């Protein structure tokens, strides 16, 4: 089955209860980029990519659109299968995983609709009908973080990510301690996310002062080299997030045993094809990981949920979704949502979405 | 959610045409293959196969295949016929025994493709090519004769030659590789020197040191992972792992430490197509060439290897070796894959692309 | 003296007060595989191998029988001595140490009977007339683990292994702490056996939270690579168990100083010939080790007791026997047993057992 | 002096007598992206960035424009100095060095015009009035490469880069051998550029077969990890080019002594501010390097020539310019050009260019 | 069976003399076992005849009542004296002799079972003029030796290189294995040169330099195999060397490693790691040579680089009938009980020392 046409759209998503505060930069609203692939038989597949602001990673909305124009321009006539798609995409544009991801998601949607099976089947088969999620607390005053921590634990979340940084480390330590005192005993898993915001000096301190607090340190420092620096000097587990920019890079990290796990985003790694290989890699190495993306609506969230359902539950640290912060569903009936801290896995063909072909207005670009 | 309703096991002898096939770790005259038939609840069937290359090549043998498949089969009825649910269930029934698990994995991919009406290569992500390269394996033999066969095989169209060495003085192995190279230099054919675990580090160092002018890769020259690590910083020839690549975990250790420049990879050793496709993706990310082989087998094994090989970037695919030229019979005489002009046409039918008579292998040895 | 005939049998050993709980898979009852070697003069030697279920290690009862069939089929005519035996066995079948072990044990039994000396003499000579043992606590409720631990210390065991895993690490930590509370001050040695069940994340936490508890961490993680990962980050001693699958691998581990000691099983290493080499390696390196096997009756237990008797007591962490969990003795008079937490070493020829040749019924296979 | 306005333009540059063949992908024509910064007093500075096709690196013309739109939109009121500029740019957009480079170049042009001094003075002071260059031979038949090598050597180039790859390694070896047979005896420097195109297998072979040929191996393989893999196994010097994506990564490479030198592009490292730091790092480490960019007209070429003039000549491997492949000059009088294999350094204020404010037509974007 | 008495003797072994030290262990039933240790003079290793005797007096004085088995023996010996492996080796050999005699089986059976009835040997060429070495090399190849060790050093590296090239030219085509033994005599500077100039000559470099550290220095810079000899002073050190893959093989001496009990462990270690090794000792008569031959017979022949014996340089036998000897470059393995020797209890005269 061949790609006949590709259409590109953008749409705004304002942060409900915003802003969402991250040490690398806060977000109040997001411009998502939507891909529709149309097959020669008229069937469609949807894809999406939505950077969380322009400073979180090497990605932005205008960049997604520009890269997708290049990719779309060379894709008519290509087979709508993941390996042929990626081979063609790599021949048109180097890098830009986050743009490539949107086309990859759309191909998986189209493929599943063609064969009449859910994307999770195409990814090897779901191991579960519902997946755990985790809640991310933005950088905030310690007492409020403690208050929300308990609130989200009572709502059913199995894991809590505490965002830190962009302020003195004293306050970050105060925050993690207060959150811990609020939720200790509940068995909820704890991640301290520095979002590249800490010098090695302060990362060493954070771990050294808190041996009694069972957080994992998620991307505390700004580079792969700084993770290597602190690894032999921190007795807490270390997780890579922002630095995991390719399958190659994660292979370097986990075979050198630099980290004990990953925050992983579908768009950063280049789509479900590479996310599936990443999952298989982590399973082989017994390394827990999340199944996230940067931001987005129903399309992104469906993609993450489908991949998350194929991960051994003990290794799946949770699928984080932007859903609670997004005031819209592209598909009000079937769009995934967090319920009791968990997410029900879609069972329809493809991503499990029915979205009107003209939902996102006239195309910004067609090829 | 199509479930497995019944599993049947069989064994069948495959005598080596023009045998024996000579390896440093153990010669082979005839091989016992183990066949799995998975019957789904709608009566659709999937075939799988595993056939160790004698009992001394690797930690695997025909009797062991059957015994492990009995344990796996006994706990598999009612399982979903999808790769991840299958492997999760299999791992809950029996630790290790990748070569046995591989047969069930292949059968599940066959059944899955038939249910969906698509070839196994589609299920593995999509073929990049309609035909794949192969390589010829010259057994350990007299040097001038190795050279004569090497040229014959090059002229048949093989893109790559594997020269089997070992179980004799290193002097002779060096003589062989030089005679072979003299015969084919200038044809551009790729060259692998396979020590088949047979060299001490002493002799491996010598083999590389004496032949900088011969562009072989050294395939599994020594007996262990540690010995590969020993010679790696002291050999200026590329090094490939084969026998030591016993799990996804192990190959990840090897390639991210850059111990090797490539792999001979066998579907059964890695535990089936599910793991082989992850391995493929790992090699693609690392730009590491690899083969797509298995130990031995008939049409079922050979189809499995051809399907995965079709999904590899041709510049990284060192060839799919098949036992086909050494196997007198085809299970499916019409659709069974075969080597023609040193290459292999990729099957396009649903599943593995085979139709095998349900009673081809006689009554089941075991059913569960 | 040459081997004239080999006979194979299987026998079921139901777990007394079962099941025995392991993170890698629990056990309710076990099929043991018995080897009888008949020499050309009619003298017999017995051997045995019994995996602890099919998921603990790469070994199962059906695999033992299948491998022993191949080995037995090429063994008539071989000298009944350890090196000629292993040389012939390696020419017939690659690997399968647990099967090869049964034939090795039988050869040592036969050899000792021919020469009129105990197996411990053939292994270099016993250093003691009784050996220490250790008790293995299955995964259980922390308070009950603590109660059983004190009870076993009071029986006279010099060491306790606490099995952990297949549940949240919080509970494993609660268990080790409560066990320690119960037995501290008695000087009983403590092992915390993760049985390959912990991610590196959780292994780091287990050590980090408990510097005050003198456990060794026995095989906390699933691979050699994960042991390498946590080694520079845990201040507790690390022991290898399941990963010690050959003399080659042990040499890698202990000369890189990856571990401070070993759980070692006779079947995993391939028999008494390799176990005595292993013992000599540990003595040269001052590394303590156990002298165990997976499971089995009188034959396995005799083998473990004989090798254990030749180890310097300060390095011998104990010989664990399945005996207390096995209802029946093959030789009720001479079969070894744990008394006051210790085991009296047999002094008769060979393994020190006399088993009726028809004890296990007719042979399943003869060659 | 503050920035009052930023204008963005694009312009076509067809490869004179192309294509220019690279393993990572050939080029027939390039779209350049031009920046004009206007200060509050009306003085202007010009900048430029022109990726060499979309597959050479993680950069493309559409991406340059999209990123520059984001950057320009937040730069009004910023001080026209390198550190204030980069600090502001980094607060607006993560990464995208190739886009940031264009604004950096425009800032240096403006700054030099305000102070009445050449950019090379602002960079610390030129050490020479003319700089060496090197000629890059595209991938071509070995016989043709050898003849072109001979012609360029006789023309006066001090160094030749031979582009290789995207074909059997046998042909690359034939090519470097013939080039060597042509230029041995002339003293010209030789670089063999694999352009990320070789597996480690083939890179090992290329070096092993040619110890008598004094090439440096420039970026033979596809990743930093692959350079690390071959480094202890190749007796030829190794240079990094494509992998040198930030000052951070260069520091990792040269302090671990992974490489003996660099091909460095101004746009990849993020502009003249970072190129100057890179220059100082190479001087401290005694590591030779080029002063190139990916492609471009007079603006890019001026920037490269200015930085190149400040490098110790013995460490300056040459400033490669796209000029011979570019039909037009933005400033026909003052635009730099290669003559006798060398480049005369401009001496006017700023970059030393006068370009009509309307040369590129109406702005595509203004902020 | 307990040790009742231990007697020590010294004897001047005439050459074709060196002071050998003989141990007789007498069991309580009157059964005797013979052991021996004989350093090659005082400068080759940290060992000498006077030291052997002094250490053996200490060991003998605390051994009455000990069990005549290898592990009880070594446990008691280590409790009486630290190190002195070469002295301990003599008692270890005597214990194995006595044990085999008691059970009526050869030492090779007690060591796990012989894999062959005859073992390969190798010839050691002393440091000599290059043309002479080449002439003798061919001579010894034609006698049937499967391996040739060329001793080098104590002179300019230029001449060592000339010597190895001339030897190789003389014997290439015969398949004889070649070892270049630097005898700790080369600086790393010269060891690097020796390998670098000779990639075409298939020697292994046996102990080229003076320390373990120097072997570590040259290992990543030499494309020739490296063997350890003199530095292999304990099982512990061997484990360090071979698991770090510092070397590709060993020259190993029974006395240096502390006797047959430790040599057997070393053999098993090399078999696990696929590392070839010799089975030698420093010097000695029939007792030392029997011990080496028994352990050598239990090694996989492909891994056994040869048992070197002092026998052709020793002008007498303790047991002329059963003493091992090299014939056609190989050694027939003894088959009688113990070491396979019958030596008169009064052969060496009255004890120098008894305990
Ligand atoms: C919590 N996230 C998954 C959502 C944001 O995009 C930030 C990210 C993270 O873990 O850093
Ligand atoms: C050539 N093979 C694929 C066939 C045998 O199974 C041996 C194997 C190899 O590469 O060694
Ligand atoms: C305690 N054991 C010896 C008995 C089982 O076989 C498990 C084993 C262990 O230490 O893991
Ligand atoms: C020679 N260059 C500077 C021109 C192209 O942009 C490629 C580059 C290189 O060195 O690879
Ligand atoms: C050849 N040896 C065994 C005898 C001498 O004692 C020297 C020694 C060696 O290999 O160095
Ligand atoms: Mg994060
Ligand atoms: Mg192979
Ligand atoms: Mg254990
Ligand atoms: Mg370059
Ligand atoms: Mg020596
Ligand atoms: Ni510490
Ligand atoms: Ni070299």
């Amino acid at each position: 089955l061949k790609i006949a046409e590709i259409q590109l759209f953008q749409h705004d998503l304002p942060v409900v209860n915003g802003p969402y505060r991250i040490a690398s930069g806060d977000v109040w609203s997001l411009t998502t980029t939507i891909v529709k692939i149309i097959a020669e038989d008229g069937t469609i597949g949807w894809g999406e990519t939505c950077p969380v602001g322009p400073t979180y990673a090497e990605a932005h909305a205008g960049g997604a659109l520009a890269a997708l124009e290049v990719l779309a321009s060379g894709l008519a006539g290509a087979e709508a299968l993941p390996l042929p798609l990626h081979t063609r995409m790599d021949s048109l544009l180097c890098g830009h995983n986050y743009a490539k991801s949107a086309l990859d998601i759309a191909v998986h949607d189209l493929w599943g609709k063609r064969l009449g099976v859910p994307v999770h089947e195409l990814l090897g088969g779901a191991l579960t009908d519902s997946v755990s999620s985790y809640y991310s607390l933005g950088v905030m005053e310690p007492d409020e973080a403690a208050r929300q921590a308990l609130e989200k634990q009572r709502e059913g979340y199995s894991r809590l990510q505490v965002k830190l940084g962009a302020r003195p480390i004293e306050i970050d330590i105060e925050a993690i301690r207060k959150v811990w005192e609020a939720v200790r005993g509940t068995g909820i898993a704890l991640a301290a996310d520095g979002n590249r915001g800490w010098t090695t000096r302060d990362a060493l301190r954070f771990s050294r002062e808190c041996p009694d607090i069972p957080f994992v340190m998620e991307q505390p420092c700004n580079s792969f080299e700084d993770l290597e620096a602190i690894r032999p000097l921190c007795h807490h587990a270390l997780y890579m997030d922002e630095d995991g920019t390719s399958l190659n890079t994660v292979i370097t990290a986990a075979a050198t045993s630099l980290v004990d796990g990953f925050g992983m985003k579908v768009s950063r790694i280049g789509g479900l094809q590479h996310m599936r290989a990443f999952r298989d890699f982590c399973a082989a190495r017994n390394l827990p990981h999340t199944c996230d993306d940067a931001w987005g609506g129903d399309i992104v969230s469906a993609a993450c949920t489908h991949i998350a359902s194929t991960v051994l539950p003990r290794l799946m640290e949770g699928a984080w979704l932007a859903q609670p912060y997004v005031a819209e569903h592209y598909d009000a009936e079937n769009g995934v949502r967090i319920e009791g801290g968990r997410i029900r896995v879609p069972q329809g063909p493809g991503l499990g979405l029915t979205i009107d072909p003209e939902r996102f207005g006239p195309p910004l670009f067609s090829a």
